C-alpha cells in the first residue's frame, strides 16, 4: 500500500484471556473471539496503547510484550504483581518512541520492529503453561515512512507446531502474484527451529527490505530462530518466481517431516495455481 | 584481486545424482565424479543455468535450491511432480537477477549472496535421507564488483559430521599467508552448531568483508547456524597473525570433542607450517 | 559520556589460573583473586597485551582468546604447544589493529568487539572441563570514538548457569536510572539459549547502539546464542521505563524455570527501587 504515518495517539483496546477447546486459551479484542496467534496490534511510532483487559479464565493470566515501552506495573509478572487474577481487570499501558539525537551525541533507537506479547504466569512464573497452550500475539510497531504491506500474516513456531495447529495442518496462506505480503515470524516454547520459504527471500534487517544498494545485510530465506524471537519481513508474492503452492517450513528435518509445514497459495490473476491439485 | 563482471549469461551443465560407498550419495558434473559435498556452482547476478540433471540410482532423487530464482517447476519436489525417478533426466533451470528499483521506487533485492542446493525426497519428502547420505552442494551468486577470491573452500556441518567425512579426518584446507580465501559454511541436518575460526575473523554481512568505515556489522569468529543456513566470507590467510596449522571447528563442547574439527593449513612463502605435526 | 581514544599502548599483566573451591577454576590477575568469570580486559584498538601467565594447578591448562590477533604460538592449545603445564609459567601475547585501507583498497576490518577467553586443554582438547569449571571470562575492545558506559557486567550462560551460579541465584547489577550499562554477553558449553531483558532493547551491530538514522539493524530484546558466541550493548538503565526490578533470563521455557534468571535493580534516583520486595 502506502507509507506509515507519523505516530502519536492515544490508542485503546479491549483484550479477553479466554479458554477455547482442548486446552488451548487465547486472547482476543471481543468476548468470545479470542484466537491463536492473539490479534495484531498496529502501533506507529509515538502511539501510546491502553489496553484495557480482562481474564475470563479460572486461573490468573498475564500480559507481557516486548519491545515497546512499558512501566513496571505493565511488566505482566507475578513478581511484580502486574498479573490479573481470574474474573479480574487491569489497564496495561504500551508506550512507544520515535528514534532521535540525544543532547551528548548519541542515538537512541526508537520502537519499530517486529515485536509481540505473551502470558507470563500460566504453568509457571514463565509463563510456560500459558504459552503452550496458545496465549501469544503479534505487535508491529512502523516508522513513519515505512512500506505498508497489502495483507500480514503471522506464522508462529511453538514448540512443534505452527500455531497450535495440529501437524500437518497449515496455516495456508493465499495471495496474488505482485501482491506486498508482510510475515511476522514468532518463536516459542523449548526448541530452536529454521524458518525456510521456497521461492522467495529477504533482507537480514528491521524491515526485512534492504535500504537500498549501501546495504550491506545478508539476503536469505532460511533462518534460526529461538523462543521469544521476533523478527518480520515483506516480498513481493511471485517476484521473480511466478504463481505456485510455494511451500514454508522449518527446515530442522524431523520437524518438517512431523508436520511443521505450510503453503503460501501464490495465485495467478485468473486465480489459478499452476501445479496444485488438493 | 579480481572482481566479479556483470551477470547474463545463459550456462548449461549436466550433475549426476550417483551413490557412494557405504550408503552414501552425492551430486556430480560427471559420471563416477560424484563428491560430498557436491559441486561448487558460481554465477554472477543476471545469469541463467540450465542444470541437465540425471539420476542413476535407484530412489528417486531431487535437486532444490536456496535463493536463486526458479519456477515451480523447478522446484524440486514430490509435492509439485519435481523429483526424478531411477534412471530419469530432468532439466532444472535457476535464474538470478541484479537488484534494483522497482516501478514504484522500492528496492528489490537481488539473488547474490551464499547458497546451496540439496535433495528434497530421499527418505522423506523433506529429503531427509538424501541429506543424510551426501546429497547437497554449494552455490555462490556475485554480484557486479564483488571482490573475487584466489580459492574457495566448503564447509557443511551435516549433523554431527563434517561434509559427511567420519570424525576427527578433517577436511583440511591449504593456503599460503596472504592469499585471500573464501569459505562457504552450510548446515544441515537436525542440530544447530557454532562454527569457529582460530587466527581470523569475518563480518557478519552477504560477502563477510565490511564495505568501508559506515557498516555497523558485527565482526565475529564464532556464528550459530542451523539446519539449511548458510552463509560466506573471505579472509587473508595469516593476516596480522602469521603461519600455522589454524584450527576451526564446530564450538559446541561435545561435536569438537566427538571430531567436528579441520585445520586451515597456513604456510609460509617457503611451503612450511611452524609446530605442525599431526597424529 | 566519555569516549575511547586510540590504541597504541603495549601493556602487560599477570594472570594465573587457579583452583576455586568446589572443584571449580578459575581466571585471576592477582595469586588467589581469581574468578568466575575471569577478569574483564579491556582494550583500545592498536594496543598489544602481553599476558604474563601462571598455571598454579595440577593439570595442564592453556588460554585462548577469540577475535584478537594472537600467532600460532599464543593459540592455546595443546597440538602446537601452547598450553601451561602444572606449575608453568609462558607469556600469551595478543595484538589489536585498527580498521583501515590494504594497500589494495580493500577495507580491512580492525579488532573493536565483544570477545572472550576461556581454556582449551582442561578435560578435552577443547577445553570441555577446563570451561565448565569457569576458565572464562570477557575481553573488550574498542574502537576510537566509541561510546564509554558507567559499568559493565558480564553474563555467561555456561550451560545451565549463569556465571557458574546455583539455580535461583542472579547475579543481581545494581543501577541508577539514567546510567549508561554496558552488558558483555557470553555463551559456552552445550546448549543453545536466548538472551531476554525486561524494559530495554539494543541494536543487533558491533556495538549494541545504532550509528544514526541510516543504521538498518535490527532493534530486539532477545538474541538466540550458542557455545562460544560473544556481542554486547549500551542501555540506559530504565529510560522511558522507569525504575524497578527488571528481569533478564534465558527465554527457553525450561530454562527461566529452572532458573537461569537474575535482575537489573534499576533504583529511582532516590534511592528506592518500586514495586521490588523481596522476601527476607
Ligand atoms: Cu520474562
Ligand atoms: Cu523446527
Ligand atoms: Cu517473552
Ligand atoms: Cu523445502
Ligand atoms: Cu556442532
Ligand atoms: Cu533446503
Ligand atoms: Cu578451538
Ligand atoms: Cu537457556
Ligand atoms: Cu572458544
Ligand atoms: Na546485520
Amino acid at each position: 500500500a502506502g507509507a506509515a504515518p507519523a505516530g502519536g495517539e492515544v490508542r485503546r483496546v479491549t483484550m479477553y484471556a479466554e479458554r477455547l477447546a482442548g486446552g488451548q486459551m487465547g486472547y482476543g479484542l471481543e468476548k468470545g473471539k479470542a484466537s491463536i496467534p492473539g490479534p495484531l496490534i498496529e502501533l506507529n511510532e509515538g502511539d501510546t496503547l491502553h489496553v484495557e483487559f480482562e481474564n475470563t479464565m479460572d486461573v490468573p493470566v498475564s500480559l507481557h510484550v516486548h519491545g515497546l515501552d512499558y512501566e513496571i506495573s505493565s511488566d505482566g509478572t507475578k513478581q511484580n504483581k502486574s498479573h490479573v487474577e481470574p474474573g479480574g481487570t487491569r489497564t496495561y499501558t504500551w508506550r512507544t518512541h520515535e528514534p532521535g539525537r540525544r543532547a551528548d551525541g548519541t542515538w537512541r533507537a526508537g520502537s519499530a520492529g517486529y515485536w509481540h506479547y505473551h502470558d507470563h504466569v500460566v504453568g509457571t512464573e514463565h509463563g510456560t503453561g500459558g504459552i503452550r497452550n496458545g496465549l501469544y500475539g503479534p505487535v508491529i510497531v512502523r516508522r513513519k515512512g515505512d512500506v505498508l504491506p497489502d495483507a500480514t500474516h503471522t506464522i508462529v513456531f511453538n514448540d512443534m507446531t505452527i500455531n497450535n495447529r495440529p501437524a500437518h495442518t497449515g496455516p495456508n496462506f493465499e495471495a496474488t502474484v505482485g501482491d506486498r505480503v508482510e510475515i511476522v515470524m514468532i518463536t516459542h516454547g523449548e526448541a530452536y527451529h529454521t524458518f525456510h520459504m521456497h521461492g522467495h527471500r529477504w533482507a537480514d534487517n528491521r524491515t526485512g527490505m534492504l535500504t537500498g544498494p549501501d546495504d550491506p545485510s545478508q539476503v536469505i530465506d532460511n533462518k534460526i530462530c529461538g523462543p521469544a524471537d521476533s523478527f518480520g519481513f515483506q516480498i513481493i508474492a511471485g517476484e521473480g518466481v511466478g504463481a505456485g503452492a510455494w511451500m514454508y517450513h522449518c527446515h530442522v528435518q524431523s520437524h518438517s517431516d512431523m508436520g511443521m509445514v505450510g503453503l503460501f497459495l501464490v495465485k495467478k490473476p485468473d486465480g489459478t495455481i499452476p501445479g496444485y491439485d488438493p
